[PDB]
């Protein structure tokens, strides 16, 4: 067996930066595109656009980041039995986009899961982002599945959690997925957040969890789709970190031009 | 009448850095992708994989930025007329791309004009980087036109060339591009260099150089596929650089990630 978890794909905030919705959104709340890295649409939400400033859409390179790897996953025969992903847009948005690059966009359906979501200590203010709900999510044609009973709803976070619920609740989590998929296929994909990765496998792996500073100084390392792998040996029935099917993806930035400012 | 310059697309010496051969080659100089940002082939060369070492070719994502500006331009009904490009093998990959995203791949041809190739001055050692010839260019499936008579051809090219001398055969081979294409087609696009967006259009605009020092660190701001628009004005006949007809692109980077050094 599996698990294979990753991040999002590139999301949309952090290349337009802190007024990035003036970007995206005209006087009137209606979508709007300045650059070719911003999508064609992007659904309508119940408070209106701004209720995507606490949760961000992927970018035209996330998407591609994230079919680049579904891609990857069917080219080296590994075979997706389950996909889950955090409730945040950018984790369905990715999930969904991997699974049209495994053409299984119109197969499986994605388990959206509040217990995946990141320690909530990186929510700005006193309440969560205003997530899209998968009724929703699917109305929008992301291929998720509305019949999917999370074991951590949305109102069983709390917005004040320690490092330790967080790294808790990622543990509880993962063993309830891994629970109800065992022996209906054995490859299970988590699409979540960079704090994920290890969150979801430390203690999965029977380790100690790091201080919640080690943990944050390696958050910050865990690029745009990075990918990893925990498999359970079957000899003995721990689970451990093992090299991913798939290679790893880099690649660099393309940075803001103003031809004016530049060749004037 | 439109002149378009853009440069090419990332770079896979950028991305992977000073040993990226070694991420690219094996022993036996047959190619090998060890990421997702790595194309499935590369083609072989008289001289072997090392006539790649100052002739580096784009990536996967250099390949989707220029797609992308194709499929804009396509998007916008900017009809291209003829295209032009540095021998670079970088800049041809992107022409090419930029063809594909055009829907235009099956019809026109790539015009490799040496005259284009940027400021002698940044090349390595005593002489020009080998070049793949039209020929063989065509034969690695890059829509190339190898009945195309170059203004400048290569060894018209002075390895120890000075800053006016690139500047002037610039405006020169600008010049005849132009001429070559008129009343056979009213946009050109030049798929070229950082350097390429402004020495090829000042001198077109009766503007004066910039001193060597300033023209650098201008240089060192165009960002993949950074795109410019020189129109002929209809009532005076002087050329000025204009808005393009497409959005700009911009995103970020996905970082080096080895899960073994950061999740163990």
């Amino acid at each position: 067996r599996c698990l294979f978890v990753c991040r999002h794909g590139e999301r949309m905030d952090v290349v337009f930066g802190k007024y990035w919705l003036s970007q995206c959104f005209d006087a009137k709340g209606r979508y709007i595109r300045t650059n070719l890295n911003m999508p064609h649409s992007l659904p309508q939400r119940s408070g209106g656009f701004r209720d995507y400033e606490k949760d961000a859409p992927i970018t035209v390179f996330g998407c591609m980041q994230a079919r680049l790897v579904g891609e990857a996953l069917l080219e080296s025969n590994t075979v997706i039995d389950h996909v889950y992903c955090s409730p945040s847009l950018r984790c369905v948005q990715t999930a969904h986009n991997i699974l049209k690059g495994l053409q299984q966009d119109n197969h499986l359906k994605i388990r959206v899961e509040p217990g995946l979501f990141e320690w909530t200590k990186w929510v700005a203010g006193s309440t969560l982002p205003a997530w899209i709900p998968p009724s929703e999510l699917a109305a929008a044609n992301l291929s998720v599945d509305t019949t999917y009973r999370p074991h951590i709803p949305v109102s069983k976070l709390a917005i004040s959690e320690s490092y330790d619920t967080y790294i808790n609740r990622s543990f509880q989590v993962t063993k309830e997925i891994i629970s109800e998929c065992k022996s209906k296929g054995n490859n299970i994909l988590i699409v979540a957040h960079a704090s994920s990765l290890e969150a979801c496998t430390c203690q999965l792996q029977g380790l100690s969890p790091q201080n919640s500073k080690d943990f944050v100084q390696m958050v910050r390392k865990i690029p745009y789709l990075g990918f990893c792998s925990c498999e359970e040996l079957g000899e003995t029935g721990i689970w451990q970190l093992t090299d991913p099917p798939i290679l790893p993806l880099t690649h660099g930035p393309t940075g803001g031009f103003n031809w004016r400012e530049t060749l004037l």
